[PDB]
């Protein structure tokens, strides 16, 4: 047996800018919205390797994602996290928003920045939706690194939340009721349960509830992109 090919040809490191958008207010989800508890959780990722997974859709949730889904609580994901060693390179980690919604003028969308390098090229975060019974956003092994041996200079991704499969509540404030054997990672859809919040008789896709951007700020070392990347953002 061989070690697998490297799939990421980039050289040097990158650092980027992770912003988190909340789109899920009372105004854009009127459905039975939580006018007086709703909030994000605080985020919690990291940059890592493709020898860990922080969670994935079909998979089943550690104990770090359950209790991020339930709890709200990023403590145990972070232990996880740190607990993979060299697998990871920046822990990533933004602050609670309460309440869920605000403008821009009023509150600034938390922000985080993480390192990548040829290894540790991609990226995974999650926050809870709450309260919810088990209700995250957040991205899976987003891929900084790209075919032409350079680093992505922006990504927007518009999110929905997905079920962490540990608890079988039907709307955001239905009493705790635990998923007995723990169910897959999956993400919600306008036909659940007619009592979801997210139901519409007309089926069709969930409003999204967030956007994240992630900004490229630095480069350091040696670059072998093989097309031109002519911004000037390479610390000596
Ligand atoms: C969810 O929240 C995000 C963050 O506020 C929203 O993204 C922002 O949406 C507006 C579009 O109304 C963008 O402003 C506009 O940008 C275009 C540039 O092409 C310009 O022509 C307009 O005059 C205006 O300046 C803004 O860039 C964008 N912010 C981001 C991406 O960070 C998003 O629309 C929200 N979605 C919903 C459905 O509420
Ligand atoms: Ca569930």
């Amino acid at each position: 047996t061989d070690k697998p090919i490297l799939d990421c040809c980039a050289c040097g490191t990158a650092k980027y800018r992770l912003t988190f958008y909340g789109n899920w207010s009372e105004k854009t989800h009127p459905k039975d919205y939580p006018r007086r508890a709703n909030h994000w959780s605080a985020i919690i990722g990291g940059s890592h390797s493709k020898n860990y997974v922080l969670w994935e859709y079909g998979g089943y949730a550690s104990e770090g994602v359950k209790q991020v889904a339930e709890l709200g609580s990023p403590v145990k994901m972070e232990e996880e996290i740190r607990q993979q060693s060299d697998e990871v390179l920046t822990v990533i980690k933004a602050k609670a928003q309460w309440p869920a919604w605000q403008p821009l003028n009023v509150r600034a969308a938390p922000s985080a920045e993480f390192s990548v390098d040829r290894t540790r090229h991609l990226m995974s975060f999650l926050t809870m939706m709450g309260p919810s019974p088990d209700w995250n956003v957040g991205l899976s092994a987003e891929d900084l690194c790209t075919k032409e041996c350079g680093w992505v200079q922006k990504v927007v991704q518009d999110l929905i939340p997905w079920d962490a499969g540990t608890d079988s509540g039907v709307t955001y404030e239905s009493p705790n009721k635990p998923t007995i054997p723990q169910e897959k990672i999956r993400p919600l859809t306008s036909l659940d349960h007619p009592q979801s919040p997210f139901y519409d008789p007309e089926g069709g896709s969930i409003t999204q509830v967030a956007r994240v951007v992630i900004e490229r700020i630095a480069r350091k070392g040696e670059q072998c992109n093989i097309v031109p990347d002519n911004v000037d953002d390479i610390v000596a």
